[PDB]
């Protein structure tokens, strides 16, 4: 047959300078699922049985130096760290070598054939370091890959006949044009590395589907009925209510769905502050429904704290409150102790002149529950945050390239992502210390990106601030999970 | 091997009295799909030969009488129902038969071997009436089941392999396109972007232009499918009186002059497809679209702070003289005027205009509202495709809550009432018609046929080439519920003229 | 051995005209206590190992039709409403058939022998509707009987002999 | 014939430090056009049928690192970025071999002969990357030439003869 007399690509792996002798670089149990072909053929029966065969290619250079050593494992041996494989029958896998070399792995098993639903005990196979890799000219390489292939055994076989991941959130379409950031609504079209780090927890799903947040994965008009409204022809009117009180949502009870999470900016008189949320809305009577006709306007919103008298910007909802102000003269104001809010959920940003400003939100404006983690820079990986074009209120003209400048919005994750995450768990798919890769193929380059467990992605930008423009973006290919340790490919 | 030596079920068909002699009952062509383990292998394979045995099992009893015939029809002949299929070679399957019958089809060609994603000439097997089933006793069984398997000869084989996720000539398909995500809470409508509660049949018929792709990857309309905001920079603003203060602003402009658009000139990108409902004074609009947004100088992109209005937005004509409505987008006028007043007015000869795309709908009261849009107020581009009945089958539109002026804390089940939205295509199946080419997956005629499966019961829903969707509601005008959603199957292309299931 | 050389009963149920097909009627697990006798001599032994014949009887008539489909499941799989029986290699029982038939049964099993106090893991036997039962002349009748015998393999046998009065 | 047992050059390709794994860089369609002189031959011939030998010579050196993988698509099988060549039949290449690598074409068609005017269906050869080139020296050398060469295989003929100055 065809399908086990050639290898087929099966995995690959990274061997860096940096690995001390012993540590072990990549592992892999006894079972059909590595190879393409018996993967596909393991549907239509119940059992199997027989060895397989390995061959490792070493995509290395003639100037480095080096060996792995590879054996494999009986069953009942625990692995770990204190495992001395330069003891087990073994061989020697070279690092400048040109012809591939097999290792052969036979079926040490107790029983008679494997289910395929619990395998029972089998085998291992390990690569560890025999000598660290060494680098006479030194410069800025330091890792070379190694690619597995895979190959059934003259012995395999099925037996019993019957009836017959986290890899599809990233796709072209996410990141060509079609997607969207999750706090501003806007096409992506670049990647913003953070050195400092930051948080985030308002429509930001982790991969357990549990988020720290108080919003659902859409963009819909917020609604909040219980709050506290008054006005000192043309004046600001303002509105506020305590944190914490939206019992009305059944996701969280912190602050209506929808509400931004942007520390708010204090403003008064003849001013227009700068780096606001701005939404357009109003205010409307609860006791009937309906909305007060003159209230119509740009409303802006956020969190501070003594708002009556004293206001002030804060980055904590333990014992905050919620401010929705006019940046403009409203028609006729109201003075009315309960009143509702009404606001679309699709901001702007606020800036007194047409003069484009910085990406928004800064790192220190955005507003969290207590609890959350944070995503802090490892290794040389560093954070991103997805970064898309926001019209201003300084001008509304300007939409990309314009001689005025132009405003970047960013958020935390892509839309799809996220909806992704909340709609399924994959908790099972990746255990803690490593990522998820994805690379990315531009028309002059490539680099890879990765996912945290958190919900964050990295790059590996290292100290680097520079935005990254995607318009020569051509496709994504999923790579697999990978150790958090090391560095990320940044070839541009 | 032991999966080419036993046979397996392939499929079942149902023999009844009223059949008359020389009728087609059960047609099949020469493929591996026909049995249930060839289907998979032919996932890692490129091409195949060789014949393929049926063997045929009559669930009848030793009361009943009638007989028919099998034979298997060589390619390039044309069938239907004036075939003599008793003159080619056939065997007779008896109805009070116990042994079941086996027939051999051997693999008739004239290549050597067939691509798997194009067969080429196959041969087809075709089972007909050959005497009248009867029923001496009477009663009330009036049909018997026959049942089919199948196993591969003994030529048969797979000739070139290929990695399991490559794809083959023309296999693109939008099996995956509706998902259960959809219809379930995640999907949202492509006018009104409210998540999908309900699907409201359209026994009139109805056209839809803006936001709408069909299977040939273009669209007639004016909008990408995207919501963002409604910019225009060319434009007359004035109200009337002469003291400004809580006046109305009235913005209008002459249709296609939408320069900077580049998928077309017709109108700024994102604005409504919805007619004009004229109003002046006091009185409150009802089912209109309105969007909030203002005005801002076309010399500097300052905005007018005190334009900031809910504005509504439509189609009509004689702007200045007195609004029509109207539902041709050419001669015609693009016009929004602000519904209540204005902090100052403004008189410019060149304004712009900048509104939201997430709309609401203004009413006069709390009173709630039909739906809406009504089938006579989209306003459509000349050339589009019509949607009409066919057969029992009839166009549907997709129902999503909508907040409305009126009351806008009404969300759902309000005793003050509950509004609905509706939309021609959910908005993912409008991106992936976008993205991709899907003409190479239908012949005019056909629909895809998706089964949707319930807490109780289950129905179908159709597919066009035009991008509408179809449900065999008959002259019935309600809206039915998808709270009991479970999940949803793919089935595959089906005649057009064949009624859907409506199975509740 | 005459004990082994013919058929004996063992169970009898019921077919009936209102199971829709796919409906589960008569499941079994391998055991040596589906044979009279091999339950006697599973007293004085600690292990089996070898398949077993099963025969099915229909007490049915000349005017009734419809026909159930009898596979063996291999072990691991779950056992239930979901199952596939007829994509299982299977044979045909006719509600009129005369001849008995009989389908074999192996013994798939990882290990040497079955303990007779643990067997681990063994095949199931699974009956199912394959097209209804139907009465043209209707009236009173609406179900029949279906009677199972046994008949231990050519490979059966015991393995190790123990005291009789012995607890597993 | 001397024609047939040498290798001729075909075509030449470049392979650069920017080249993200995946990416192809040669795809070539089976035809009589790929070698200097069935070309020539092909004018008086209608028909023709076989296979075809292909040799890779790399201008490299033994300080850069990374592979190729070659691969023969069968027919009706889309071509495009998202093609997974390394689960195809392949062979490695590798940046800083010495000896020329050679692979096999084989003639994979539904029909008897491919004539000269429409040749049909006929197979396809893709060379990709399968790990990157890496340079650890640095400085400006970021990239190699790879040369093509052909030669007939052993079953390759001409079948049908028709006059030079026809037109097809």
């Amino acid at each position: 047959e065809t399908w086990r007399t050639n290898f087929y690509y099966n995995d690959v792996f990274t061997w860096s300078v940096a690995d001390a002798p012993g540590n072990i670089l990549y592992t892999v149990q006894h079972s059909p699922q590595n190879n393409p072909f018996t993967a596909v053929l393991s549907q239509m029966y119940a059992g199997w049985a027989g060895g397989m065969q390995f061959r490792f290619i070493v995509a290395g250079s003639g100037v480095f130096g080096g060996r792995l050593v590879a054996a494999v494992i009986p069953p009942g041996i625990e692995i770990g760290p204190g495992l001395e494989v330069r003891q087990f029958p073994h061989v020697v896998i070279d690092a400048r070598s040109l012809e591939p070399v097999t290792i052969t792995m036979p079926d040490l098993r107790p029983n008679m054939y494997h289910p395929t639903g619990n395998p029972g005990l089998v085998p291992t196979l390990v690569l560890s370091v025999y000598n660290n890799l060494i680098n006479p000219f030194g410069g800025s390489t330091s890792a070379i890959q190694v690619t597995v292939e895979t190959r059934p055994s003259e012995d395999f076989e099925f037996v019993m006949i019957r009836a017959p991941s986290p890899a599809d959130l990233l796709t072209t379409p996410v990141l060509t044009g079609v997607g969207t950031d999750n706090r501003w609504n806007g096409e992506i079209v670049g990647l913003q590395p953070v050195p400092g780090g930051f948080s985030t927890c308002n429509r930001h799903w982790n991969l357990n589907g549990s988020t720290y947040g108080w919003s659902s994965p859409r963009f819909a008009a917020i609604d909040h009925d219980r709050g506290n409204a008054s006005f000192p022809s043309n004046v600001l009117e303002l509105w506020y209510a305590s944190a914490g009180s939206a019992a009305d949502n059944p996701i969280s009870q912190i602050a209506p769905d929808g509400f931004p999470d942007m520390s708010f900016v204090p403003f008064s008189g003849i001013t227009i502050p700068t780096a606001g949320w701005v939404g357009f809305g109003g205010i409307w009577n609860s006791s009937n429904g309906a909305p007060y006709v003159t209230t119509m306007q740009a409303y802006e919103l956020g969190f501070a704290t003594g708002v009556p008298s004293n206001p002030q910007p804060t980055t904590t909802t333990s014992g905050a409150q919620i401010v929705a102000k006019s940046i403009y003269g409203v028609a006729n104001g109201i003075n009315q102790t309960t009143a509702g809010l009404f606001v679309m959920a699709s901001g702007v940003i606020s800036t007194p002149n047409s003069s484009a400003t910085t990406y928004t939100p800064q790192p220190n404006r955005i507003v969290n529950a207590p609890g959350t983690p944070a995503a802090a820079p490892i290794g040389k990986n560093t954070p991103i945050m997805f970064a898309s074009v926001v019209r201003r209120t300084g001008d509304i003209n300007a939409e990309a390239g314009s001689t005025n400048g132009t405003q970047y919005g960013a958020g935390s994750q892509p839309l799809p992502v996220t909806i992704g995450l909340s709609l399924n768990n994959y908790s099972s798919a990746l255990m803690p210390g490593q990522f998820f890769v994805w690379q990315l193929n531009f028309a002059s380059g490539f680099m890879e990106l990765g996912l945290s467990v958190d919900g964050y992605f990295y790059a590996g930008t290292g100290a680097s601030a520079t935005l990254i423009d995607l318009s020569d973006l051509v496709d994504i290919r999923p790579v697999g999970p990978r150790p958090s340790t090391s560095t990320l490919v940044y070839n541009l």
